[PDB]
C-alpha cells in the first residue's frame, strides 16, 4: 500500500484514454521490451537529446500492453511511475526515507514480479538522501538480480555528468540510444496527432498546414529538435486562430487600440499654454485622421466578406516562424511587393550614382523573398571596393535602413583593428580552460540573437593575412563554431566587405590587385565583386541636396529652415573640386561656408529661434 | 582545410591515425576504429604531380604522411564533364 501513497499508475491512465497516441518507433519499442522481458539486468535506460520523444516511447508502451500487443511474458503488468520528489517530503529524522524506501521496495518485491517501475529522468536517483554514502545506491542489490525492472529515461548529457561518474551503477542498466526522426516521419506523426489540438481548439486544421510546419521548422529553427519545434507551431497558429473567432480579428484590433492612444493624446495635448508644442500638435492630428480612415477602411471590408478564414494554413505557420526568430518567412502578401519593386528608386534617397552595384544588392535581398536562392549558403556576400569618398559604406548603411527601419540594427565590426594575427579569438572565443571562456564568442553571440542582421566588414585589406580563412566556411555556407561547441547559422544574413585596393588605377588593375592580395579560394566563395566608380559633377548638385536636406532636417529642432538660391546650390557643388578625395570635400565646405557663421549669428542674437533665414551668394563667399 | 591550421594539432591527430584512440581530459580513452577519416587540402595549387607531391612533404612530417593510406590527386574539370554538373 505504500506504492498507493508514493507514485501513480500509468497503465491505469491508459486503460481510462489519457494519454496521446504513440507513432511510429518500432524498432525502439522492440528493443525495450525485449531487454525488459530477460534473466537478469533488466533495466532499459531511454537515452537521447532532449525533445526526441522519450516519454512517447513508454506511453506507447503502457498503451500497447493495454491492447495486446506484448509477447507472453508482458501480460498484464501495471506500469507504475515513481516519484522520488514526493518520498524525500519530510524526512529531516534519521530514517524516515530510508524506510519509506525499504516499504516501498517490499511491496515491489511482494508482487509476482508483476510491477514494472518507471523513473522519468532518472538522473535525480543518484544523490537521494545524503547527509558518507548511503542513499539511493540500496537498489543496487535488486537491480542485478532483476526483481523490479526500472524502465527510465534521461538525457544525453545529464547521463555522464551524473551518471557516468558512478560507474558501479550504469553497469546495470541498458542504453537505448532514441534519435531524432526526419521530416517524413514528422509529418506522419503530426498526421495523427491532429485531432486533440483540432478538438481543443475549435478549428480544423489543413494538411498543408502539417507538411509546411514540419518543413519550416526544421529550416529555420536551428535551436531544438524535431517532433516538437514542429508540434509547437501548430499549436499556436490554432491557438490564435481560435483568438481571432473572438469578436474580431487582428490588423483591425491594432489599428483601433493606436487610434484610442492618439486619441487620448490628442484630448490631453489640446490645453497645453505653449508655442513650440503647437507644431508638436499639428501633425498628431493629421495622424488620427489619417488612422481612422484606415480604420473605417477595414471595417467596411469585412463587412463585405462577411456578408457575401476558419482553418489553419501554410501560411499562419509562416507568421508563427516570423513573430519566433524575426526572419520573414512569409510569402509577400502583397504589403511590400510594391517596396521590393521599389527597392532600387527608394534607395536613390540616400545613396547616388552605382547603379551597377545598387541593382546587384537589391537583386539578391529580392529572389530570397520568392524563394529561388540556394536554401542553405548565405543570402548574399558580396566585396564592394573603389576609391575613397564613393560610398561604399554608406550604401551598407543604407541597406540595412530599408531593411529594418534602424542603422543600429546591423552588426558592424572594424576589420582594421584585427592587424596582429593572434587577435582573431575576439570573434570566435576562447577555447575551454583560459580566462575568458563563459562570455562565449562575439561575432558568433551577436548572430545567435536575432538572426536577419546585416554583417559589415570595413577596411578588409587591413587585417592580417590570417583572418581571411576564418570566413571562409562563413561565405561557403552559414555555419562558424565558437569555444563551446555550438555552431550558428549565417544562412540568411547578407555579408557585406568594404575594401579599398587599387586606389584609382583602373577596372583592370584592382582586379590585379585583388588577385595578388587574397587567394584563389577565398575569391571563389564570393558573389559578383562590385566596382565604385569616381563621382561626376552632375552626380554632385544631388548630393548637395541632401547634405541640405540633413542640415535642415538637423535645425528644426530650434524651428529654421534656410532658402538656398540656386546659385548658392550650384557654387557649392562648383566648389566640391579634387576628385581624389571623393565627396567629404563638400560636407566641410558646407560647414566652413554655413554653419560657422551661423553659430556666430545665432549665439549673439539677430537669428532667434523661429525665422527663417536667407541665403545668397556673394562675390567669393556666400553670406546670409 | 587542414593545411591551414598550426602544426601542432597535426601531431594530436598523429595517434587518431594508426591507431584509432585518444583521451580526453576526465581519461576516458575513445576509440575511432570504425570511423572513416577524410582530411581534405588545397595544397600545390596548380603544380602537376610533383610541384605538388613535394609541397605535401615540405608542409607535412614523415611521420605523419606514413600512418595515411593513398594521398588522391584530384584533377580539374574538362569541358565534357561540366554539360552533367
Ligand atoms: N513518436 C511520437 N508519437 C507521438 N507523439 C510524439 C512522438 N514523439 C514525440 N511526440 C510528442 O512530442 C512531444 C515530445 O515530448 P516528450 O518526448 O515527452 O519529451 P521528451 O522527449 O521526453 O524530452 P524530455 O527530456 O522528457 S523534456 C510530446 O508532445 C509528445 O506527445
Ligand atoms: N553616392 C553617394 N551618395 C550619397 N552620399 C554620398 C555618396 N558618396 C559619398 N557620400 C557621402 O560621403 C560620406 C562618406 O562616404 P563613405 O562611403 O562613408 O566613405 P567610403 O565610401 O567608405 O570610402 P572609404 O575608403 O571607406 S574612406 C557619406 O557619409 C555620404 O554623406
Amino acid at each position: 500500500q505504500a506504492l498507493q501513497k508514493y507514485s501513480t499508475d500509468l497503465t491505469a491512465r491508459a486503460r481510462e484514454g489519457k494519454l496521446d497516441p504513440v507513432i511510429g518507433r518500432d524498432n525502439e519499442i522492440r528493443r525495450v521490451v525485449q531487454v525488459l522481458s530477460r534473466r537478469t539486468k533488466n533495466n532499459p535506460v531511454l537515452i537521447g537529446e532532449p525533445g526526441v520523444g522519450k516519454t512517447a516511447i513508454v506511453e506507447g508502451l503502457a498503451q500497447r500492453i493495454v491492447a495486446g500487443d506484448v509477447p507472453e511474458s508482458l501480460r498484464d503488468k501495471t506500469i507504475v511511475a515513481l516519484d522520488l520528489g514526493s518520498m524525500v517530503a519530510g524526512s529531516k529524522y534519521r530514517g524516515e526515507f530510508e524506510e519509506r524506501l525499504k516499504a516501498v521496495l517490499d511491496d515491489i518485491k511482494n508482487s509476482a514480479g508483476q510491477i514494472i517501475t518507471f523513473i522519468d529522468e532518472l538522473h535525480t536517483i543518484v544523490g537521494a538522501g545524503a547527509t558518507a554514502m548511503d542513499a539511493g545506491n540500496m537498489i543496487k542489490p535488486m537491480l542485478a538480480r532483476g526483481e523490479l525492472r526500472l524502465v527510465g529515461a534521461t538525457t544525453l548529457d545529464e547521463y555522464r555528468k551524473h551518471i557516468e561518474k558512478d560507474a558501479a551503477l550504469e553497469r546495470r542498466f541498458q542504453q537505448v540510444y532514441v534519435g531524432e526522426p526526419s521530416v517524413e516521419d514528422t509529418i506522419g506523426i503530426l498526421r495523427g496527432l491532429k485531432d486533440r489540438y483540432e478538438v481543443h481548439h475549435g478549428v480544423r486544421i489543413t494538411d498543408s498546414a502539417l507538411v509546411a510546419a514540419a518543413t519550416l521548422s526544421d529550416r529555420y529553427i536551428t535551436a531544438r529538435f524535431l517532433p516538437d519545434k514542429a508540434i509547437d507551431l501548430v499549436d499556436e497558429a490554432a491557438s490564435r486562430l481560435r483568438m481571432e473567432i473572438d469578436s474580431r480579428p487582428v490588423e483591425i484590433d491594432e489599428v483601433e487600440r493606436l487610434v484610442r492612444r492618439l486619441e487620448i493624446e490628442e484630448m490631453a495635448l489640446s490645453k497645453e499654454e505653449d508655442e513650440a508644442s503647437a507644431e508638436r500638435l499639428a501633425k498628431l492630428r493629421s495622424e488620427l485622421a489619417d488612422q481612422k480612415e484606415k480604420l473605417a477602411e477595414l471595417t467596411t471590408r469585412w463587412q463585405n466578406e462577411k456578408n457575401a478564414k476558419e482553418e489553419v494554413g501554410p501560411d499562419d505557420i509562416a507568421d508563427v516562424v516570423s513573430a519566433w526568430t524575426g526572419i520573414p518567412a512569409g510569402r509577400l502578401l502583397e504589403g511590400e511587393t510594391a517596396k521590393l519593386l521599389r527597392m532600387e528608386d527608394e534607395l536613390g534617397k540616400r545613396v547616388i550614382g552605382q547603379k551597377a552595384a545598387v541593382t546587384a544588392v537589391s537583386d539578391a535581398v529580392r529572389r530570397s523573398r520568392a524563394g529561388v536562392s540556394d536554401p542553405n549558403r548565405p543570402t548574399g556576400a558580396f566585396m564592394f571596393l573603389g576609391p575613397t569618398g564613393v560610398g561604399k559604406t554608406e550604401l551598407a548603411k543604407a541597406l540595412a535602413d530599408f531593411l529594418f527601419d534602424d542603422e543600429r540594427a546591423m552588426v558592424r565590426i572594424d576589420m582594421s583593428e584585427y592587424g596582429e594575427k593572434h587577435t582573431v579569438a575576439r570573434l570566435i572565443g576562447a577555447p575551454p580552460g583560459y580566462v575568458g571562456y563563459e562570455a562565449g564568442g562575439q561575432l558568433t553571440e551577436a548572430v545567435r540573437r536575432r538572426p536577419y542582421t546585416v554583417v559589415l566588414f570595413d577596411e578588409i585589406e587591413k587585417a592580417h593575412p590570417d583572418v581571411f580563412d576564418v570566413l571562409l566556411q562563413v561565405l561557403d555556407e552559414g555555419r562558424l563554431t565558437d569555444g563551446h561547441g555550438r555552431t550558428v547559422d549565417f544562412r540568411n544574413t547578407i555579408l557585406i566587405l568594404t575594401s579599398n585596393l587599387g586606389s584609382g588605377g583602373s577596372a583592370e588593375q584592382v582586379l590585379a590587385a585583388v588577385r595578388a592580395t587574397f587567394k584563389p579560394e577565398f575569391i571563389n566563395r564570393l558573389d559578383d565583386v562590385l566596382i565604385f566608380e569616381g563621382l561626376n559633377p552632375e552626380e554632385l548638385v544631388r548630393i548637395v541636396d541632401i547634405q541640405l536636406a540633413q542640415l535642415g532636417k538637423r535645425l528644426a529642432q530650434r524651428r529654421l529652415q534656410l532658402q538656398v538660391s540656386l546659385p548658392a546650390k550650384r557654387w557649392l557643388a562648383q566648389r566640391g573640386f579634387d576628385p581624389v578625395y571623393g565627396a567629404r570635400p563638400l560636407r566641410r565646405l558646407v560647414q566652413q561656408a554655413i554653419g560657422d557663421q551661423l553659430a556666430k549669428m545665432l549665439l549673439a542674437g539677430q537669428v532667434h529661434d523661429g525665422d527663417t533665414v536667407p541665403v545668397n551668394v556673394s562675390p567669393d563667399a556666400d553670406s546670409l
